[PDB]
């Protein structure tokens, strides 16, 4: 059990009789009253204690990042890593680390939706026998900016506007794409933001990415740059934004909810941690910096090498305890790892310590249950907002006789201490710049949006005509466009179309036709589908149901989780059509006779709003889901005018439906279904 | 300019060179670096004077009601009420006093969507010349427990479960419907959420009310009850569920939107505040007790008093400074008003105080701009943190002669003091218990559920439904289904239908036919519908746009907003189709041409995603809203199956469109498209 | 009630420790006292300043041992993991765990059945609190005569600071209604007039135990004693069998001389007889009490016979052995004297302890009028 640590502060209230949190049993449902329909007594000191924890219930929500789950599981090494760095969670096969990752939104506060387009956070503890070590990542392996001192403009930026706060969790307003244009290095990031990295499926369908380039060190000081890549065991997948948005109405929490679900199903998702690793004197080696993190490193110059796999396979017991209380920081570092003069990875060590101040509203929030490393913590630190130890060395301080040396100093060659890479240097003036190296922010965009598929570049591009015709400064859309043509002229025409603005003339100095693998989500089908949803549409009149019913267990044997909905809770019905979405399923199936809820008096039932059976089967077609029916239903199909013939449209008998439907969601979204520019 | 006072501590940036917070012109777009590609120096204090104050943003949210937004405005009484109250702001006719309205939601994290469904807040500051005085309401008249000690227990069981936080912003779930159905008083709140008030269509389209009765307080120490209520003059208005659910996630900022657009398009929102006023004895005499805020009392024994108007007429300028940091709280009280010993209300009076300690981090909130009164705080408290002042009185406590008795002692007889109602006595034992006239749950929600229309009762059924079908515990549904039919044996056998379950048989102990006025949202038309939202879809193809514009003209010289959607931003066009949805809209007209975008080539364009323009006409149509279309138009009508004869549906040319638009605007929702049981 | 374990940590234990009286259990209950009705808010909401969040108890200082079980979670700091996900109650989810405690189940706190509200609410104090002065003059009355000295000698420095003159004349005011007698005496140092009496509260009355000095002690236990020896002579081999002799009777001893020679635990430049019970000269110590031995630059001018003098003046039992009486005549200190021991080492320890006993020797003390 990952979380077998936490086991020892966990509290069991059954059995027990209610208690005030300094003891003794008590009752609280009635307030004290000085007569029958009297005034409350200030001398209730059981309301009092029970009120005021209530009423401090709220912690700060994260500045960034407030939206997000997450969960604990095990790091398990492939190998004895000891070659390139002396870290010691990599230092053997099958050495195993408990670990806990949180994922979530940027832009959005505490309850907003997840579906919201966004870039991902991706931040994983291991707690190893050397200290905590942190990778704070993103589901996108590059970020807006190339100096941390400009952090709080872009965000400012992307959050609501300061007058009105609107609008919640979205870059489609003017600040933000005003920043965008006025600091062209965001273009990149943008670009990732506006594919299918934006709205994923699900937390567990996301690669993450350390975006800086770290260095790894090994015993006698040699070091080795390094970018940290997770790789995802259910494949990437995506959704269409036209979806996403309704369910960020029907279902604010579709991501926290399904990792919650496949951890409890016993389907614990896996990602493989990866590695690209160049030499010191290779930094500037492949036409950018490798300081600059506006710019990821192609696969094709230094491919992946994989050091191990992580595994999440339990749920928290208390989310405000574990997962809104972790405190993940960059500056978490162990011996073997060091840090780059990346100047946004650079800034961040100030910022993440510093902002725990705020949240947990004292210094020694490292010793919460969550924060605290398995390895244990002797140094001559003392008092401190809620100290929750006792320290018996009373010479808190060195150097020392009296306390004999102890705590002693750790370095390289003496226990094991941490030390910074040797062979770094400081070199020139103390300056308030960047490199010119840093300068190009067109090329990379360009090569992104030419390695992906034709329809996943409608994508972006319709992601941005969405996102800046609601940009009310005609200026700023000007601004806006002047920026994209530089990354690609026809990028610019196809989003000055929705814009009403005119073609505007190439400007090619960046323009290039290269492309490299692996930053594309739709063009490789899952490499499985366990957990995958089916919503099967049934009716409670007839046989239907029992159809459904044998439906459902056979596909349930493949691994996937299956929905029987009808007009209403009968034996073997999961959901109300009342309660149903397409949004939720990955697969929607009309099970045999169901046809008779598309048309007729059965379509006309005060159970469920009008039209909601044909609404569901529209919506899975129109965002590009496998769609079938069983025998009979095929007439749903037509009634909604899909043919029984398209590409992930599957009609005949059970076992052929079965069949179609688990083939088509490895495809997952079929593409041929949206309209490409230059179409009509 | 209610805002006026706020003016002095407001910052212009516009022309200056950017500073530290201590001064000093400076830059501060490149950290300080040890050589050109080197490391971050510590001794650069701009970064960090920086970055600390972005680290620190963010203060704790409201423990309840964490998402709402706010407005300034000014009250103005409508008479000289000396009569009835000692309260300054109510003391002459046509006496102005700022305010400051803050709605919300309940249950909701700070970025919850707007339409989720839930009883909402509607708090309201008087800066009046006695004191900050509060009316922190709800837009429902009736609260869930009777007791303020079991406040935890319903928050708890309406907020996301605690193992993985979900659900956001929602009571469908075990957990609350356990709640709901061990604790019957909530069932006279629950059947309100579950109504049209729920689910509003703003802010400005809400009734609000203080629920607790409290006294009214004369000079002379003279006591009536009273109950505040705040009547829109917008009129009422709700959606309908389906509807909302999508526009939660098209835009969570609907309501907040909604308010800010009205404020700024000077058409400024009002109330009137209006009291029910009886006599002390009265406490016990209609059935039910005073004191108890699970229960209304019935405009039919006790009808509304209209005392002034508010009005909501300045947004604010930093949506944190103002609207965030407002610190609302039922102790803020005034000379001329007093509390009565509702169980609800008592408690509430310790924990708004409190939590200001967790939120604020420090006792000197009350300083803020936007919570500090207008009448002058003279006392002997001193230091906390933040402490903003500096004091001048050296002796700092009373009784003294060093400081001649300043600041002195005010009571009934002198200085205006604040006193408790003088006729106030305690008697009887100290006791943990609530009274038995406390003890009827039922019989009220079956008096509102009665007073509502036959498609009403059906939205409150299908609320009901939707969300008991979420319910993953039988015995749960089965405890709900059992409290029901205490309330209605029609709504449990109704309910019952959707849970797959047999309803008790009736129980007739609290049954009865009894209605009151009042309650109800669809079953008046709105008295005006100026600021309502009109959807034209148009196409840049051909002659469309053009006329589009011309329909926008004449309906906008009416008061009404209107938003001109096509293919792309072409000349006079507001939203593209890919931006646009039904959800946006009070109405939907479809311009002449536009057809083209229904059917054929027209539809199919990369511009906007498959079936856009036909979706919005159909969410339209099917959500109750005024659909139309002129001329040729009438065929994207008849693409989805819609005929020109029904009600709420309009054809012909822009007049005809026109003049039916605007009435079918007042009707708001065409209840006649939504199926009832049987 | 036994104090016998120090803490390993003072920040952790002591300054972060958090008493309330409303930490109240089963079998005890509040009264209608109305500085004790307010004082059951202020401390619960004082911690929320000092400690910075609601959850302060869980500290292990302010930790029962008893168990804590309710639907309380989250806030700042938040150290423990709650298993029950049904934090509400009533709940069926919950099987009614954690459950309602009372009178007559599960041994629940109550509020003592019989205690009534009656009356108007009110802004008062009952009319029954309104004497300020009976009391006080009762206290005083049960005071030793030189203990009364020492309350009016108390008023007199401390009024005596105030700068007002109307203050000092409103104090005088009441502290005539408590006692003619004692506003007289402490009208002298104000330089104020003898005010005319006014006997509504006089009364002659006196109640046993509120005296300090009426009562010698138990015993002298811990009591430190001061041996001033010297580094020259046969001084501090003597000064080292006095002290043995006295810590084998309980005492705590500090020999003092010039500098940290063998046997020595404090020098006459750290010490001062406010570290003392009582203070012996050693024999042969006499000679840093004049001459050549007082004049060091080990020690400030005069420290050994300020010591001394000191020690005699704060009415501690002072001694010296054999020809160290020389150190007492120096001083105008004679052996007749209370509280003044001379004579061989057995005769001092003797002596001392006796005088321990009775700790302060009030003769030394002049009384107004006497
Ligand atoms: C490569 C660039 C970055 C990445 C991959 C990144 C990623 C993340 C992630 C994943 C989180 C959420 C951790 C969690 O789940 O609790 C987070 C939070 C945060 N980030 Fe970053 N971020 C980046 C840039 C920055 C910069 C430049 C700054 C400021 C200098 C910054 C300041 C913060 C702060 C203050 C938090 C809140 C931490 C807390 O409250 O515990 N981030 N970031
Ligand atoms: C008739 C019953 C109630 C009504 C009408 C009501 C209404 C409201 C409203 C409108 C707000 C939000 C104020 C704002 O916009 O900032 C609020 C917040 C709050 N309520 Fe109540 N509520 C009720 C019951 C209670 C009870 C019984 C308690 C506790 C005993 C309580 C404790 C709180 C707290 C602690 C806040 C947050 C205040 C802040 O952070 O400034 N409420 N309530």
């Amino acid at each position: 059990d990952a979380r077998q640590r936490l086991k020892e502060v966990e509290v069991d209230d059954n059995g027990q009789f209610m208690t005030t949190d300094f003891g003794g049993n008590i009752e609280e449902q009635f307030s004290l009253k000085a007569g029958g329909r009297g005034s409350t007594l200030l001398e209730d000191f059981i309301f009092r204690q029970k009120l005021q924890h209530f009423d401090h219930e709220r912690i700060p929500e994260r500045v960034v990042h407030a939206r997000g789950a997450g969960a604990h599981g095990i790091f398990t090494s492939y190998g004895d890593w000891s070659n390139i760095t002396a870290a010691s969670f990599l230092g053997a096969k099958d050495k195993q680390t408990p670990v806990f990752v949180r994922f979530s939104t940027v832009a959005g506060s505490r309850g907003s939706a997840d579906t919201a387009r966004d870039v991902h956070g991706f931040a994983t503890r291991f707690y190893t026998d050397e200290g905590n070590f942190d990778i704070v990542g993103n589901n996108i392996p590059v970020f807006f900016i190339q100096d941390a001192i400009r952090f709080p403009d872009l965000i400012h930026s992307v959050k609501p506007s300061p007058d009105n706060e609107v609008p919640q969790a979205a870059t489609a307003h003017d600040s933000a794409w005003d920043f965008f244009s006025s600091q062209p290095s965001a273009l990149h990031t943008l670009f990732w933001a506006m594919s299918g990295n934006g709205i994923p499926r699900s937390y567990r369908h996301m690669d993450g990415f350390g975006i800086h380039t770290f260095r790894l060190v090994t015993e006698d000081g040699k070091s080795k740059l390094v970018k940290w890549h997770w790789k995802t065991k259910q494949g990437k997948a995506a959704l269409v934004w036209e979806e996403a948005q309704v369910l960020a109405g029907k279902n604010a929490d579709f991501h926290r909810q399904d990792l919650w679900d496949a951890i409890e199903s016993g389907n614990a998702p896996s990602w493989e941690l990866a590695v690209q690793l160049i030499d010191e004197d290779k930094a500037q080696a492949y036409g950018f910096d490798l300081l600059d993190p506006t710019k990821f490193l192609p696969e094709e110059f230094a491919p992946l090498q994989v050091l191990g796999e992580m595994t999440l396979n339990r749920n928290p017991m208390n989310y405000f305890a574990e997962t809104e209380q972790i405190s993940f920081q960059p500056g978490h570092i162990v011996r073997g790892v060091d840090f780059t003069e990346d100047p946004l990875l650079q800034g961040r060590l100030y910022s993440y310590l510093d902002t725990q101040l705020n949240r947990h509203r004292g210094p020694n929030f490292e010793q919460l249950p969550i924060n605290r490393p398995v390895s244990g913590v002797h140094n001559n630190h003392r008092d401190g907002q809620g100290q929750a130890w006792i320290h018996k060395n009373i010479h808190h301080y060195s150097p020392s006789y009296l306390n004999k040396g102890y705590p002693a100093q750790a370095n390289q060659t003496v226990g094991r201490g941490f030390f910074t890479t040797p062979g770094r240097t400081a070199s020139g003036v103390l300056n308030r710049e960047l490199s010119a190296t840093f300068d190009d922010h067109y090329t990379q965009p360009r090569l992104f949006f030419n390695s992906l598929t034709p329809v996943e570049q409608q994508f972006v591009i319709n992601a941005i005509r969405f996102e800046a015709s609601h940009v009310t400064n005609e200026q700023v859309k000007k601004n806006v466009l002047e920026q994209l043509n530089k990354i690609s002229n026809d990028v610019a025409k196809r989003v000055a179309v929705a814009l009403g603005l005119e073609a505007p003339q190439p400007d090619p100095t960046y323009y290039h036709n290269n492309v490299t693998r692996g930053v594309s989500i739709f063009n490789e089908s899952l490499p499985t589908i366990a957990t995958l949803r089916v919503g099967v549409l049934s009716t409670t009149k007839g046989g239907s149901l029992d159809k459904a019913k044998a439906l459902k267990e056979q596909l349930e044997k493949d691994g996937l989780k299956v929905t029987v909905i009808a007009e209403y809770l009968a034996s073997g019905v999961d959901q109300t059509y009342s309660a149903a979405d397409a949004t939720a399923f990955d697969a929607v199936v009309v099970a045999e006779g169901a046809e008779r809820v598309f048309s007729g008096k059965g379509a006309m039932s005060p159970l469920f709003p009008a039209g909601r059976p044909s609404q569901i089967l529209t919506d899975g077609y129109r965002w590009g889901k496998p769609v079938a029916a069983v025998g009979s239903a095929k007439k749903a199909l037509q009634s909604i005018g899909v043919e029984e013939k398209e590409a992930g449209v599957y009609a005949g008998a059970q076992d052929e439906v079965i069949k179609g439907v688990e083939e088509g969601l490895k495809v997952f979204k079929f593409l041929e279904r949206f309209a490409v520019d230059g179409d009509d």
